[PDB]
């Protein structure tokens, strides 16, 4: 009576060498640590899963198979990947890590990431040498594979002995090496009968190792699935080999962890009406979970919902098949690799929203009040607030969502939200929800919307972070003009130029920050006042989220709420991150200065004399050495005391990126290697001798890009005009890439000439996309290059494409070009066969070929 | 009436560039820049100079020539080179500097080097388009070369008249690109003599150009100075070429500067009379200098005197001819680079020991305060302080300085003694003073050692901090047994060896530092108390100090004055070392653990309960987890935690060395790559199959070492026998590594075996000496590792050399040995012949030739 897994063991040791290594990680799941094991090359504590096991046990947590609680030990703890992932989970409290050590042993690596202050790893501690000690959660992940599995048998027998005593009533997830010998399935058994729990599989489990995992939130036959993956692990010797499922690995973040001042109060007075009729609208299925995993969000409910998303984006065909030599590399097609599933939401909602920013000292908050009060003042000397109608809503809905272009038109709609906004005016809030993935849900959402856009959508429809109103901004600009202004900014005397980003901008937005941004509401005319102060203490100083969560049975949608941070999903965005940006900026300025001390920082009675003498004086010449979009920004001071001025900038809350909290900012003096909007600007002197400014940035993010579909169902001609709209974008943009140049000519030739461009190359504010047209690309190029471009005096037009310069041929190169490459080479003669491939799928239509 | 200059041009330019670049350096002083560089290119903002003019400037600061002072300004500062060396000088209170940048200019380099704060760098600024402004400090370094001398004569006058308007009695140091053309001559003539100064030579400055400086602090013949440069650059056209004099480069520091902090004030009452003693006694040339450098110390005269010093060490022959192969490897003979010279003297003082401490938080001081009572209670369970006596002093001296020998064995020494005795019994001091390098001088001065060896020897001769007696001390256990002690704590459960080194530990110790350590007089008998009170009243919490400085008209002795900080020329310097790094590091210990948070050092009224729970339940256990021998430090805390703890240790000043402030400790798990007093320790298999624990080091730095002459006249025999002392103890504590074993051979068969080693190998407390010895090496060996060796049971004897281990091949190579290059195989080969060489220097002794 032979198992099933002792048949698998008996193939795998038959193995060579090769197909050993071939069908270890054949179709398995496998965290990409490139990254971490580089950032752990240099020795950074912060952010890096300190080995693979960090995702592996996410993935148990993940789906409640374990959950991590109270003080958790952690037997076999290595360098430490289950300890340090515990660290950050709601309801854990102290992390206790016991490993071996010594020679052919993994050691404990010392971290800095998220809760560092509760793991105590130590070391030199044979586990089978202690008394099991009281714990809330017992893990363990000890097992040594062998050749021979009677070796393994004893080995797992003895692990299981061993960690027996330490589970009673409490959280567990216990390795078992060899699951499939029949006196560890007779172990398990009894082990079962009086502890509970279940035998899982983790996907990232290699198929060279039958292990699985005792976790306790299950039920379930032990013999059962253990025969199900010795059958899924045969099956996989014969199975023609699939390369890996590659997922983006961990983030554990970083700093200490206070346990109590984590939890959200939220104001009930305020949100309850909303929760109550989400309730009502979803009354069949809604519950309270009390094992949600949120830390810093206000839990409310949730009710059940049919999953959504997507393990990787859909991609572009016509532009795929033109653009062959680019499969190959990495990069390009590793940013279709995207993660909408219930599983990557609730992973990028942990580690990157469900944080909390410690309140800024009085003095700080003194200083942003001042400050603030100041630039709205400088704000509004021009214009006045004003309020946003229907019919303007309207409007710019139909010139672009096809739902909302029904829902606009329907009068239903609009009366939907007259009632609300009567509620506003009386200071209450009934349907004002937003989310972070009936009809009437529909509605809701989008009747919220046009009344946030009514109140505060003057920010952008009229302009009020243009460069000529704000100084700093750069409002309607377009990418075609950010490099004349940030090589403008080079010529002003004075330090280097500063672009520092921001970890996660939104989240970092303080209570002091929203109630800084409210000040714009004291220059409204009465009614509008009332209904913007509705928006800001309603909707934006009180959120309510919808969010989705996977569950052992099935997904659920979440109602939680959060006090402070930015909304993202809303009208206002980015103005409100603009103007708060801008004067984050203006304090560090005068922190490097010296006008504002660490001394300042702390005086609970800042005086006010000092910061309103510099801005009265300096202000408005200090906006003007910035430029400033939403979170991104570009500084150049008066001189570089600026790199050391960190102080006020910390505790503002608006904490860099990549970089250790104190250490000095490095910046830039050639103003071409700035970074801005995810570019850099390049000068480039046409043969005519005039010269541009154009915006580069690299390549493969341009060619991956313009890879991928919009439409969950492509339909070729669709799915072409978006390729189309790239191509006529590159050729705009980027016809300084000797890449995309040519690309752009073999698109477009490919391409039925009378066909117009659909969909959206990008949803950036900084385009203007001036390429959806079936105009002639030259005389298009010209208008926005020579003609309304004010930084060219000589409006002589060009004729000939070969007066558009490119880069210089090592500048190309170097920001990702392919060219002195064989298969860049060959890909370049073999372009009016793929034309003719295209053409081929798409038909019979008229067609013009380019070079 | 062609000049000597342009001679010397015309040569220059008909140099080929080989013999140009021959030329160019030859015989000039030149900066090692190899650190730097490499520190620049890796981002840190500390320490480092940022160009090789810090160092240039430097040349011409130390002499006086000029004296940056007030508002300074920096015409063509660059990288800021001057503009960051002038930031930590005395009365420096501001520095601006200008400087174009651009295409093919420098650019200012930010940093954080001390007094960053006042440094105000902005490019994009041309000097010559710049109205002149109020400055107490001119600098321009502003000249650009051309093979035309005329060309360089229009660039120099341009240059001068630029500057011209800059000065008006203050301070300036301006770069004079051609001095020799006869307009550039006439016109700095004219210039002389309406704002005075002298044209100056830096030796820093390559033969490829004949720039000099205008210097404010001078007078002189502008002509005749030119042409002493003009001549001195030919010669060296002929002159046979030598290599350039290497120079150790600036170290800037780090951190703000706030200059009303740095001042001290002393207590006139405590340190009058000692001054007024010192007055008398040189009262011929004493005089008060305005114009001292001493920014944290307080000056209180000068008087004349001899100069002292050498800008390199003496080199041992018989060693050096013995190891052939090392003449060539550079970390050797940059160890014999030393500069006592009275300039690099005032370098080490400004840079390292002219430093302020702030004072540690009011929680911070409490701990220390709690911990150091109960510290001295346990160092003072078994023993009692006691009194040490004349006798005593006498007999230590007469064991091992001559002049010492002598002065012990006059009884009118004992008088001066027995005078100053009774003074301090009063509270009065007179004569206390140590240095920083009649006979009446050399009397007050042992007299001193004596009085505090009287009272605070017990600290040394009782053995306060053997292992046994302080748990953490290591004390008389001997360079041998270190290793095993660290081995002994490895097999202690927790986090890894931690080894932090502090930057310059002594000037890091506080007035509270002193005031802890001053508590053990609460266990002495009253009139021991009375004493030592006096000495750490008077002489540790008050020190006198004397230090030589170079000026322009000879060198001088200044008395200066410091409360805190440790009198590193001292006895009890190590003892009081150890203690208080002992307190540091149970400090950090409770903060890694978490008894101690950020709340509590900020805590005024810090409740006593807590910690002195944790010492009295833990404090031994956490002593025995740490190996500490004065500032050096080997810890294993109960986990890691330990390597984020940085608040207590930073704000009580001990300030960790090379590695950001607040960035996370690195530690080690193998035992055998912890450095501690200057060693690490392999453990070694014998093939009689025991096991040793050797010390060990980079090889060069033994070989460099031993390459070293002492006594300024060498008389051959005298540094051959020091030459055997050195082989004798390589023999005993590196005879595993392969290079040191042979070459101990070498020498103790070069030199008469009758020949007792003398001199010190050196000063180490660690080392017992057992080398110096006239008695057979392995019979040494054998009573040093086997017989008194605890850590070997075994106790059988080696009779064989051969059964005496190497380290692996390996890491013999790793740690420096040339095992494996050709010329070490052939230096091997040429062994018998050099020590007939050796030999035939010496003459005619009885030798025992050794493989
Ligand atoms: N007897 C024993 N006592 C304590 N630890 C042991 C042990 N036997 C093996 N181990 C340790 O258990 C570890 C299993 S690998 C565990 C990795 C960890 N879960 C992570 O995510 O990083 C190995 O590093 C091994 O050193
Ligand atoms: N016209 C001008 N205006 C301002 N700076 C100039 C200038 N012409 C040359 N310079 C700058 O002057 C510098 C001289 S080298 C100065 C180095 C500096 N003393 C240090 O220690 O680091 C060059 O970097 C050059 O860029
Ligand atoms: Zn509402
Ligand atoms: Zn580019
Ligand atoms: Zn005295
Ligand atoms: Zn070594």
């Amino acid at each position: 009576g032979e198992t099933l897994g002792e048949k698998w063991k008996k193939k795998l040791n038959q193995l060579s060498r090769k197909e050993f290594d071939l069908y270890k990680k054949s179709g398995i799941t496998e965290v990409d640590r490139t990254e971490a094991k580089e950032g752990l090359k240099r020795g950074e504590t912060t952010h890096h899963a300190v080995s693979r096991g960090s995702a592996k046990l996410q993935w148990f947590v993940e789906r409640n198979m374990v959950i991590p609680e109270g003080r958790v030990i952690d037997l076999g703890c290595g360098r430490g990947g289950w300890s340090y992932y515990c660290a950050g989970l709601k309801k854990v409290t102290e992390v206790r890590g016991y490993t071996k050590g010594g020679p052919g042993h993994e050691e404990p690596v010392p971290m800095s990431t998220y809760g560092w202050n509760i793991v105590k790893l130590m070391s030199g501690k044979d586990v089978f040498y202690l008394p099991p000690e009281k714990c809330d959660t017992l893990l363990c992940d000890i097992g040594e594979s062998s050749p021979s599995p009677t070796v393994e048998e004893s080995r797992t027998i003895r692990v299981l002995k061993m960690v027996e005593p330490w589970l009673k009533n409490n959280q567990f997830c216990i390795k078992v090496l060899n699951p499939y010998m029949p006196t560890v399935i007779e172990h398990l058994e009894r082990l079962q009968r009086k502890h509970g729990g279940m035998l899982v599989r983790n996907p990232l489990s290699r198929n060279s190792t039958h292990e699985m995992y005792w976790i306790s939130n299950g039920t379930g036959n032990i013999v059962s699935s253990v025969n199900m993956v010795s059958r899924l692990l045969l099956n996989r010797f014969t199975m023609t080999h699939r390369r890996p499922t590659i997922e983006k690995d961990v983030d554990l973040g970083a700093g200490t962890r206070h346990v109590n001042a984590e939890p959200e109060t939220p104001n009930m007075d305020v949100i309850g009406e909303r929760i109550k009729r989400i309730k009502e609208e979803h009354n069949s299925t809604w519950h309270y979970d009390d094992e949600n995993p949120y830390k810093t969000w206000a839990y409310h409910g949730s009710y059940e919902v049919k999953a959504t998303g997507s393990a990787s984006s859909m991609i572009n065909g016509v532009v795929k098949l033109l653009t062959k030599p680019w499969d190959v590399v990495p990069m390009v097609t590793q940013m279709a690799m995207t993660d909408t599933t219930p599983f990557g939401q609730q992973r990028v909602f942990k580690e990157k929203v469900d944080t909390r920013t410690p309140r800024p000292l009085p003095g700080t908050r003194k200083v942003m009040e001042i400050t603030a009060e100041w630039l709205w003042r400088t704000l509004g000397r021009n214009k006045r607030p004003r309020l946003c109608t229907r019919e303007e809503f309207t409007k710019k809905v139909r010139t672009n969502w096809d739902s909302a272009k029904a829902a606009v038109e329907d009068e239903e709609f609009w009366k939907l939200v007259d009632r609300e906004r009567e509620l506003h005016k009386l200071g209450k809030c009934g349907s004002c929800v937003y989310n972070m993935m009936s009809r009437a849900i529909w509605y809701m959402w989008l009747g919220v919307r046009y009344l946030e856009f009514e109140a505060l959508g003057f920010l952008n429809e009229d302009h009020w972070f243009s460069r000529e109103n704000s100084y700093s901004g750069v409002e309607g600009e377009g990418l075609h003009k950010l490099g004349y202004i940030l090589r403008d900014i080079s010529k002003i005397p004075g330090g280097a130029m500063y672009a520092d980003d921001t970890a996660g901008w939104d989240t970092r937005i303080t209570e002091d920050d929203l109630h800084n941004e409210e000040k714009i509401i004291q220059q409204m005319d009465p009614e509008h006042r009332q209904l913007a102060n509705a928006i800001f203490k309603l909707t934006y100083q009180n959120k309510v989220v919808k969010v989705q969560r996977p569950t052992p049975t099935g997904t659920v949608m979440d109602i939680i709420s959060r006090k402070d941070q930015r909304g993202s999903g809303q009208v206002g965005t980015y103005g409100l991150n603009t103007f708060t940006n801008m004067e984050a900026q203006l304090v560090r300025q005068m922190e490097g200065e010296g006008v504002l001390t660490k001394a300042d920082l702390e005086n609970p009675h800042l005086l006010e004399k000092k910061i309103t003498q510099w801005l009265e004086t300096k202000g408005v010449e200090r906006l003007k050495r910035m430029a400033i979009s939403g979170d991104d920004c570009v500084v150049k001071p008066i001189d570089d005391r600026f790199a050391n001025a960190l102080l006020a900038l910390n505790d503002m809350g608006k904490v860099r990126k990549d970089i250790p909290q104190w250490q000095p900012s490095k910046g830039w003096h050639d103003w071409q290697q700035v970074p801005f909007c995810s570019h850099h600007f390049h000068e480039l002197i046409m043969k005519d001798g005039r010269k541009l400014v154009v915006p580069c940035r690299p390549q493969d993010e341009l060619i991956g890009r313009a890879r991928i579909s919009q439409g969950a169902g492509w339909s070729l001609r669709e799915t072409a005009c978006l390729g189309k709209a790239y191509a006529q974008m590159w050729s705009l943009m980027y016809f300084h890439r000797r890449d995309l140049r040519l690309a752009s000519n073999a698109i477009c030739s490919a391409v039925p000439v009378h066909w117009v461009p659909t969909s959206r190359t990008t949803w950036s504010i900084h385009a203007h996309h001036q390429w959806m047209t079936t105009e002639d690309m030259l005389t298009v190029w010209n208008r926005v290059w020579i003609e309304e471009n004010p930084w060219m005096e000589d409006k002589t037009p060009v004729t000939t494409w070969e007066n558009v310069p490119y880069l210089g041929k090592r500048e190309d190169q170097w920001c990702g070009s392919l060219i002195g490459l064989t298969s860049r080479a060959t890909w370049a003669q073999n372009i009016p066969t793929a034309i003719q491939q295209v053409r081929s799928l798409i038909g019979n239509e008229e067609f013009l070929d380019y070079m």
